[PDB]
């Protein structure tokens, strides 16, 4: 088994037991935009306004949410892994972007998709999150049961061999990231975490009992265009031209929006139907008779047409850079992608 | 039944049913700091980064959370109410301040207290919230129930009166502010609201059914210094000298922390023990045999010692302004307070 090795980097507990914070995403984008050394400077804890271990966590979460890519010097400098903002970060978090203050719940659903997402050249930095949402056998678990599940997947997927204590720390942090704070004990310490608003995870049988579970209701906070974006972005993992993808695969394949968002096939179809009605190039077709999503040109570009429309077409704004503008401004983003590729 | 009139201004539905947004608090502070006309300018939507239909909601929430005050400018033959940031906003929301990005849940508890709080010279801007937390005789309700208890309290307090439709909009907004996003139904519509993390309101018994309730469990996200601040801030409403206030009043009196935070007397007692252990001027006393909190000096200054401690003593940082420094930069803050105090005929 190497579903996981093919989708995720070997990366555990680099969040340093810290769940994401809005202030960290915001401040990381602002500093890194003009300073590649913003996380590595001896200056960082005061320049970022956080403790020293929070600097690394900030750096990790930037990487994990696909808001930055890392690559060496030179100009020398060193082997130092400097950070570079992605075009998606410029699109989302810029003061001129889609949702710089994460006012819309669809933006959190989007960031959640990027944390789990993977494609050739760009794997996930949260293998424990990927196992939990895409590969775990059961919806209810103890933290030690889920920990054991990830250990077994890491053992069959990576040459290194599992660090149980680090994987246990991922499981603590998943819990803090998705579960309501009333189901947490803080020895006051308790921090906000905006991904709790997604309602993806709950305590069970609350003593609080030792068990936790992922939910399975409807997702009124998940916008249709966010589902449609993820389905077309998932289709674009393997195709760059016109074509189709079955709804069954979108609902059930590991990596796809059904498991990422924990939504049923019917909720995917309902989102795609609503979005298709506004986009001539997209249709739901019932074949033999299973439903398929069709697209008359490459699905990556249509994905971003649907996503940009959810935020009133950010790419139309004055002086908004194109991906090709961004790539020339930050050529190391492509170089980081290439070195991921030349392992395949 | 003048309780609501003494506690709250006659202000209903000015938020247009938009629940608070962190970006709204943060950007309004960044702009009002240097521009008293931030909410009135032709270019407000672009400079505040919001739609034209959101500017007033944003202006309202800043005032309601005691983050701004409003007063006429120095501009003759003009009645427009200009905005000025409060010292509390400088302490909390500045990049140099306590929690500019609302990273700690105690900051949301605190903002919630500010929304509900009331003092001679600074009443609440959220009468429907005041009624819902402090005056309603029940805790479980349909939205039509909550609307009608507010309507009943408003007719006793404000002759002028909003229309019922305005109060209903307040109640929709109360719901979206506090209940989990999974209980709401949009058109996509749903916005984040960080006050939902406080776990204060939940859907109950549904189907159908149409019921809601304020919750009543334990509050592990409510820090003890936040409780003690509110208790001392509450005592300071009526006294500026050494004195005392009973735990029963703190836990049960309308306007006090027990009803604002929906916590029981023992939870208040436990928070106050923790804080009195580091504060020799605070004590929990047994009298006959009711417990009281006592303070050997003025409660308001002790309140802010306790609150500033929760955030690592922000007032000690280099160049942090005193309230005297701030009142000289923004003289109309005191003018807006004096205006309201002389409405207390
Ligand atoms: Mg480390
Ligand atoms: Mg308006």
């Amino acid at each position: 088994d190497s579903r996981l090795a093919e989708a995720a980097h070997s990366s555990f507990a680099r969040h340093e037991t810290f769940a994401p914070r809005f202030g960290w995403l915001h401040k990381a984008y602002m500093q890194v935009q003009s300073n590649p050394e913003a996380f590595l400077a001896d200056d960082a804890p005061v320049q970022l306004g956080v403790g020293k271990n929070m600097v690394y966590a900030m750096r990790y979460w930037s990487r994990a949410f696909k808001l930055t890519r890392e690559h060496y010097g030179d100009d020398t400098n060193s082997r130092a892994m400097l950070s570079y903002p992605t075009w998606e970060a410029r699109w989302l978090l810029d003061e001129d972007g889609a949702d710089p203050y994460l006012e819309e719940l669809g933006s959190l659903w989007l960031l959640h998709w990027w944390l789990l997402s993977s494609r050739p050249g760009t794997k996930s930095w949260a293998p424990s999150w990927y196992v939990a949402f895409h590969l775990a056998p059961f919806s209810r678990f103890t933290l030690a049961d889920l920990t054991q599940v990830i250990v077994r997947h890491v053992n069959l997927s990576f040459p290194e061999g599992p660090v149980e204590a680090s994987i246990a720390k991922d499981v603590d942090c998943i819990t803090k990231m998705y579960v309501p704070a009333q189901r947490l004990r803080g020895g006051e310490d308790l921090l906000s975490c905006p991904f709790r608003e997604l309602g993806l995870m709950e305590q069970v049988g609350q003593r609080g009992s030792s068990e936790w579970e992922f939910t399975s209701g409807s997702r009124p906070s998940l916008p249709a265009r966010i589902i449609a974006y993820a389905c077309l972005d998932y289709a674009a993992r393997t195709t760059r031209n016109a074509g189709s993808i079955s709804l069954a695969r979108l609902a059930n394949e590991p990596g796809a929006p059904g498991r990422a968002f924990r939504i049923r096939e019917a909720d995917i179809a309902a989102a795609l139907e609503k979005v298709a009605a506004s986009h001539q190039e997209l249709q739901l077709v019932e074949a033999v008779g299973q439903r398929s999503l069709t697209f008359t040109s490459g699905p990556f570009d249509l994905a971003w047409d649907v996503l940009d429309e959810q935020y009133d077409n950010v790419r139309s704004r004055p002086n908004f850079p194109t991906r090709e503008d961004w790539a020339r401004r930050y050529p190391k983003l492509a170089e980081a992608e290439k070195r991921e590729l030349k392992q395949l």
